[PDB]
């Protein structure tokens, strides 16, 4: 899109979730920075009127902060120019509640879009919306997913061209992931590219995977698959977009390959779960893809953010893809054609020896490898993985990455699962502690991160997993929030905590900078527990079962979640003086 | 009870909801004055895990803060020990959901009391409820209302000697108010003192009234009614009690006489409704009474604080009382005999002359009066009153009144009532608007105001009601919120604001100032709109019947409230440095 790919360049702004179609999360902002972070206090704050998870973050468009919320998703217009804000508009859609007793991770949803004068949302209940970004007026609604079949939408849409991408959610009720893209105008389905099946549903173009056909081609959409598993077969797409105007490609993830249970799935790699896919925006055709995991049995979405710098390699500056996955390790791929160029784990993985540079495939460790009617214990990374959806971000200053990440281990079990639409299709027993098989007192860290040297410059042990994606700027600081509360700004160059303040509840959303009407920069953070690891709380779950949430109850009990932290919902903008 | 004697002298804690058992709600504490507070911040939040109103505050008692929410009514005690707090356990009751639907005016409580290593707190669905202090554990608890009668309990229980004393909600239910007295020991209830009925049933010393038997005496609760319409003749008791270990008397108000026909309560005074109360602890026996408002036909509940400071009188110094009451009124008492000492107006009156000085009854305009089938028009104050609950504060320094005030009027119609046990009894079309009969365009004010001269000495008019009972310091400041979440510090001596920060939702908490056990002065305040003005925005209602809420909802469209706020539930914390 013409438009955010001016605005995104703007110090001021923050126009799309991960600041810009890279997903760099990097502000060039500096006047807060590591000489004065230490007097930075709460300039204003706004109630959301929800509670349960907060995920995403605002938006600032012009002197407009868009805001949005846990189910039932309302939104938010504030004029900043009204000292310091006014509620401008209002938005909350109409839903299907029976949407929560579907989602798998709690009522979370990472945000919203700007383009063309226009907020673009997603509903819990499977709705892509189209509102006026100035009065709040509706101009077009459409489902997307429908919740009958276990479907759900919580990931933000991106805007490119003329397009809304839109998503699914659904990796634990067998359903077909895919990603939509509507009309701008009128909300019309333009194309359908899903991530298994027939070619002719998968959308392949004429030179996919042209370069490197060991990552896969026409036909492996049904053909790595038993039978016709692949109509429940997962490969949802609900974490963050990406897009490279110049290469006219737009990048994503996708999900487990639905039951978790591969024993059901045996013979293949169950194509395209777990990959990296890029594609034509105009289309939906795929140039390329990569398969991170084949024939998961770990749950290790691949749906994780693909941050699109310029890195050098071998001393040429190089179109890079960098994306911190579930399964452990820190991938970089020449955006261009899908070349691996680099593996390396960026946390504790005992699953595999390596990712090899042969054949581009996990060496796997059999004795970690899941199985039915038999435990395997002491997997690491756990589910939630290495990290989880929470963005990783990328300072162009510094050359590195500032990585949110998970420590965490786990006993899995493959148990037979049964097809019921609407329903869950898990089949596994699933137990999870803390890090290097449980011996770590610790269940986060948030790590600076050398993505070609495969190496960690320094990490910050966090009592909770880092389910918070920094924001990075040019004033030698990161920006983070804590499961418990607190939000914190880091020296980048050596970790240390320069500042930090406990709000009122833990902190799962991403936090983002800009300058208002006033010229001044300030930092805004939403405070609300939930999302997968503290689904106990925005649940309000009993301990009685450790395996309940897929393992999430067990661990947050252990952890100590629910004595740490209460339910909320509420926006936090900070500022000098 | 001594201990709590006691521990109200302490500058550095607020062991019950208005500071002490006088409910001057002043602090002497002055880290915080009107030389520096232009630099206070933010230092820490809570969120309470609920949403809707959130009234009364916090409580701190030792290194402890006690902290509790509207429906369900969420309890925590946070350790200030932690740096800057650590929940150190929680509780929520099991309570009847059907309690929300007869809640007239907002699912709210306004507090906890601490006495004796227990903590005790009133549920909305009728309970009373005695935990220990440092562990949460539930001690006793007995169902004191009953909610298939149409009662609820919304107010704060005191603590008087070895007595917990709680009331009762529903005089728009047509419910016998009452107060009950329980044993903090066992739970076992003492006595049960009724607003109306026989003398064996509202309880009355031997000398009741004996020095101003005009006031009323034996068998006026029943004599001052038509037939038995006392049986649904309302006198609730949901607002703050005040108690004079000295005196041996406790001090409350009760609320309106049921119907809002006031047609159907015609022959008497309907005592005792709109009375305050002064009882024996020991008995519940009453010493004296003084009904404000005889035989109501405004809705002008008489159940706001009884505030008990000693003022100088024709140059003696008087054990006062002083309240300001719905119907409009500064009333100054002698807290001994219940002798009216003065009454004039602190807010905006045209429903009574004066209060006559022969027989302390209001001298009515008649033509204010509401009747039945007849709509009466521009009556000032509205049924909100001149102020509703929110508690105004005392400075002993001053010898002043700091009052939170709405500037609002209305249209009163009565209509014939039919009683249905559990269901609503009313009898009245309601509408509201600003003050001076419509012609102003602001719904609140924060005054100074000197109760003897019967004069303000100064007034900040607010958009909107001042729904927030301001703490007033040695400082020389006054802290109060706004509807639209506003927190300002006031200097008391200019009426000036200092101080102010925009929170994230409208405030109806009442701040409270405290040290830490780090000897620093904090002050603290909920955020979360709601109550009885607020009630649009709490309970999501639409404005297309501005006679809805009993006339809440139209005003508050009118006041743009519902443009002006979010819900929400936070406990914001604030020091300097
Ligand atoms: O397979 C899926 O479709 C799907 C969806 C979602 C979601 O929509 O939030 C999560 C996951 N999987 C998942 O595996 C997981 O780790 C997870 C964490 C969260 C969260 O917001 O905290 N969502 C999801
Ligand atoms: O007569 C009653 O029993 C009763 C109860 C309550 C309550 O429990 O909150 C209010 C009132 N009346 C009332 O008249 C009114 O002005 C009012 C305002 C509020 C509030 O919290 O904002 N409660 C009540
Ligand atoms: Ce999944
Ligand atoms: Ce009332």
């Amino acid at each position: 899109n013409d438009e955010l790919i001016k605005l995104e360049k703007e110090p001021g702004q923050w126009v799309m979730q991960n600041k810009n179609y890279a997903n760099t999360r990097y502000s060039e902002l500096n006047q807060i920075n590591t000489k004065n972070v230490s007097r930075l206090r709460l300039a204003w704050s706004f109630s959301t009127g929800a509670l349960r998870g907060h995920e995403g973050g605002p938006l600032v468009v012009g002197t407009t902060m868009y805001v949005h919320s846990a189910y039932p998703n309302h939104v938010y217009a504030l004029d900043l120019t009204q000292k310091p804000y006014a509620i401008k508009w209002q938005y909350t859609p109409v839903q299907n509640s029976q949407a929560v007793a579907v989602a798998c991770c709690d009522v979370v949803n990472r945000g919203l879009a700007y383009a063309n004068g226009k907020i673009f949302m997603t509903t819990l209940d499977g709705q892509i919306i189209a509102l006026d970004a100035n009065t709040g007026k509706e101009l077009w609604k459409m489902k997307h997913a429908d919740v009958t079949k276990g479907e759900t939408i919580t990931g933000a849409p991106l805007v490119v061209k003329d397009k809304v991408l839109v998503g699914v959610s659904g990796g634990e009720f067998g359903v077909r992931g895919r990603v939509g893209a509507y009309d701008i105008n009128t909300g019309n389905r333009v194309w359908l590219a899903y991530s298994q099946g027939p070619d002719e549903e998968v959308l392949l173009d004429s030179d996919f995977n042209k370069e490197f056909p060991q990552h896969g081609g026409p036909g492996d959409g049904t053909k790595t698959w038993p039978g016709e598993q692949w109509k429940l077969g997962g490969g949802t797409t609900w974490g963050w977009y990406s897009y490279d105007p110049a290469l006219d490609l737009f990048y994503y993830g996708t999900s487990n390959p639905g039951t978790w249970n591969a024993e059901q799935r045996k013979g293949g790699d169950n194509k395209w779960s777990c990959t990296i896919f890029a594609r034509r925006p105009d289309t939906g055709k795929a140039r390329w893809a990569y398969q991170m995991t084949p024939w998961d049995s770990w749950d290790y979405d691949g749906v994780n953010e693909m941050i699109l710098p310029d890195l050098t390699v071998k001393g040429k500056k190089t179109p890079c893809l960098v994306h911190f996955d579930r399964n452990g390790f820190g991938y970089v791929l020449d955006r261009r054609t899908g070349q691996l160029i680099e593996a390396q784990p960026f946390v504790y993985v005992n699953w595999a020896k390596e990712i090899s540079k042969e054949n581009d495939r996990p060496v796997e460790i059999p004795e970690k490898r899941t199985k039915q009617g038999v435990d395997t214990k002491g997997i690491c990374p756990n589910s939630m993985g290495g990290k989880d959806q929470q963005p990783a971000a990328f300072s162009p200053q510094t050359g590195l990455f500032y990585v949110p990440t998970n420590n965490m281990c786990m006993n899995y079990e493959g148990v037979e699962a049964t097809y019921t639409a609407g329903a869950p299709y898990v089949g596994a027993n699933v137990l999870m502690y803390s890090g290097h098989e449980g011996k770590d007192d610790y269940y986060g860290a948030f790590i600076c991160y050398d993505a070609l040297k495969g190496k960690r410059v320094w990490e910050i042990h966090e009592h909770f997993p880092v389910w918070s994606g920094p924001v990075v700027t040019a004033g030698g600081l990161a920006f983070y929030g804590t499961m418990d509360g607190w939000f914190k700004a880091v020296d980048i160059k050596t970790g240390k905590v320069l500042w930090q303040q406990k709000l009122g509840s833990g902190i799962i959303g991403n936090p983002i900078t800009f300058l208002g009407p006033d010229k001044k920069q300030y930092v805004a953070v939403y405070s609300g527990v939930g999302g997968w690891f503290g689904i106990a709380v925005a649940q309000n779950l009993p301990p009685d079962d450790p395996y309940a949430g897929l393992g999430a109850v067990g661990v947050a009990y252990q952890a100590g979640l629910p004595k740490a932290t209460t339910v909320g919902g509420e926006l936090y903008v900070f500022a000098l003086e």
